[PDB]
């Protein structure tokens, strides 16, 4: 097999969570040995794949240093294959993709009612992981546009299915984290429950995983919608009752999603990917 101790040593980052209360990585800048990975996955051939939504006024905003920089950082010495879903493919920039890396793009029906643009979100992913993404890739990773990637953001990364840890409270604690707070929701995760509040902005998993987050969160969404409610946080907190009831297996850091806004930590080791301003 390929053991966690093979690659994970949270030894090397004691000052914080490295091991969740359900023994999964919970990956730092320094605990991983990505040399030792890129190695193993390298050998099994995986392909990662990455799913990125830009709509309208976000595609000239975002999606181009999105792109480069995921291009420049995410995965590098695999391939890679750029899901690149946009509204208007005209508006689509074809900037020059590296080596292991390739893209395809689609035409979406575009928004814009506050709450479908991410439940759509949702149902494609699923739509395509079904469709074609199962075959193409071993791993898959969805993330939101407005963010670039700082540095290598790799291999490290890959699980069975992987939460963001929210960059603005992993080091707070659980009942203050704004999980939809109303039993009436679909997303209601009560008091007391609670391991880490995940963000919507990065999951990924197999690919058999994304389409199981992607679906219940669409169920979810959708639940709570006729059922005439808003969640708190949208999408956000239905991924994260998700994440609550399967738990995730690999958890990546806020070095993996910072927010620069928050300031930079002792804890914020080495950013791989910032949220955009």
């Amino acid at each position: 097999k390929l053991k966690l101790s093979d690659w994970f040593n949270p030894f090397k980052r004691p000052e914080v969570v490295t091991m969740t209360k359900w023994k999964a990585p919970v990956v730092w800048e320094g605990t991983y040995n990505r040399a030792v990975l890129d190695n193993y996955y390298a050998k099994q051939k995986i392909t990662v794949g990455l799913t990125v939504f830009a709509v309208g006024r976000y595609i000239e905003h975002y999606l181009e240093e999105f792109l480069t920089s995921a291009n420049k950082h995410f995965m590098v010495g695999h391939p890679v294959i750029f899901y690149i879903m946009v509204d208007d493919v005209s508006r689509m920039p074809l900037i020059e993709l590296g080596p292991l890396r390739s893209f395809k793009v689609f035409k979406i029906k575009p928004e814009k009612r506050w709450q479908d643009i991410s439940m759509m979100r949702m149902k494609t992913i699923g739509e395509h992981i079904v469709a074609h993404i199962q075959h193409e890739v071993d791993f898959l990773f969805c993330m939101d546009v407005d963010q670039v990637f700082q540095d290598k953001f790799g291999v490290e990364t890959l699980g069975e299915s992987v939460a963001q840890l929210q960059a603005w409270w992993y080091k707070a604690d659980p009942n203050d984290f704004t999980y939809e707070r109303r039993k009436e929701s679909a997303a209601y995760i009560p008091f007391g429950e609670g391991d880490f509040y995940y963000h919507a902005a990065i999951f990924g998993g197999t690919p058999t995983q994304v389409l199981n987050i992607t679906q219940e969160c669409f169920k979810g969404i959708l639940k709570d919608k006729k059922n005439d409610i808003e969640a708190q946080w949208h999408d956000e907190s239905h991924l994260n009752k998700y994440f609550l009831l399967n738990k995730p297996t690999k958890i990546l850091s806020p070095e993996y999603c910072w927010d620069y806004h928050i300031g930079l930590p002792a804890d914020i080791k080495l950013v791989k990917m910032s949220w955009q301003t």
